[PDB]
């Protein structure tokens, strides 16, 4: 056809065959073609990007400082060749000879409150801040708000915050060498706990593991832990691997077992009545260490927790209770010297000493 009617928001490409230059013609116009001109297609509709959408043009036209299209020494459009442009809301536009619509009209990502876009640089580039970004670099676009797509950047996934409730902590693992929120160094594969209550939005290198629940402690229970590695606990107390200790309510009401601790179990309190005693085997010393092959008599109106490594010789035992007609022949191993024996009699209660052996049980009357 010699006469091409182009509607208001359409365009054509016209190839000049004497100069080889193809250019755009835009409506509204009744276009009449010159002799050495071909019309590449019927008038095609211009690209209109609605507010809150975008598209991507491949081989986008280049423009000067004043944002106006540039043309060759021949008059052919100047493109930025294997490049891309993100095009936002604007008046409808034609595509120029060579320009391609890489991605058609697409809504902008609106990022919600407790979520983030996991971003990754596809190449080395310079930032809005004047900052240099490396190809494999990963970071977050933190919600809320609108994310403007970038040709240099891939959205890997949407990340959702993990809600941490009271008496819970979140266990994280480092995917690579990094620094956590607080700026503490974390090495690859290292694990730790976040204890802040609320939604926790993990950093890109923070792999989200299990939420951990507190063990609630009462006056009647202690938590038996073993150190998995050397650490200093919430109370500023150093432990070394394989060492074991008890956590009680005097320490805290709620204990979240840290990554460094292994739960061995819950120790119920031992209570001795007024006429009861027990013998602790391998009793803990003042230096925190089990005194092996030793024993310690505990008696009579006491409540205690059995410490790690400790055990009771024969459960809870009855004190010797003697009536009027009864007595006890006792030998000293120590006032009396070591070896001599005396009678103790009348009504009484005797608790075994171990610096004295009961030789005889006198019902003699």
């Amino acid at each position: 056809e010699a006469i091409i009617r182009i509607p208001p928001y359409h365009y054509i490409h016209v190839l000049d065959q004497n100069s080889n230059v193809s250019r755009v013609e835009v409506g509204p116009k009744t276009y009449i073609r010159q002799d050495n001109e071909r019309v590449l297609f019927a008038p095609v509709r211009m690209v209109t990007v609605p507010p809150r959408h975008y598209c991507i043009v491949a081989n986008p036209v280049s423009r000067d400082a004043q944002s106006s299209v540039l043309f060759d020494v021949t008059g052919q459009v100047r493109l930025r060749h294997a490049d891309q442009e993100i095009r936002l809301a604007q008046d409808p536009f034609p595509l120029y000879p060579g320009e391609l619509l890489e991605k058609d009209i697409t809504p902008l990502q609106v990022v919600l409150p407790n979520t983030a876009l996991h971003l990754k640089a596809l190449l080395d580039f310079e930032d809005k801040n004047g900052d240099k970004v490396m190809a494999g670099d990963e970071w977050l676009f933190e919600g809320p708000g609108t994310y403007i797509p970038q040709k240099e950047v891939e959205v890997v996934e949407i990340i959702q915050a993990t809600v941490i409730k009271q008496n819970q902590a979140l266990r994280l693992r480092a995917r690579k060498e990094c620094f956590d929120r607080d700026g503490k160094e974390r090495v690859t594969g290292e694990e730790w706990l976040v204890r802040s209550v609320g939604a926790y939005l993990p950093a890109v290198f923070e792999e989200v593991l299990d939420l951990v629940d507190a063990v609630i402690l009462t006056e009647k229970t202690a938590l038996h832990l073993r150190a998995r590695q050397n650490f200093k606990d919430l109370r500023g107390v150093a432990h070394r691997t394989g060492e074991e200790w008890l956590v009680t309510v005097q320490d805290t009401e709620a204990h979240v077992p840290d990554v460094y601790e292994e739960v061995l179990g819950v120790v119920p309190i031992t209570t001795l009545g007024p006429r009861h005693y027990c013998v602790i085997l391998d009793p803990m010393g003042p230096d925190g260490k089990n005194q092996l092959g030793q024993k310690r008599v505990v008696k009579g109106e006491k409540s205690f927790f059995l410490q790690p490594g400790e055990r009771l010789e024969r459960g809870i035992q009855d004190v010797y209770v003697l009536s009027e007609q009864q007595g006890l022949l006792l030998k000293a191993l120590q006032a009396h010297q070591a070896g001599d024996r005396w009678l103790i009699r009348g009504p009484l209660e005797y608790v075994p000493s171990a610096k004295v052996e009961v030789v005889e049980e006198r019902q003699a009357i």
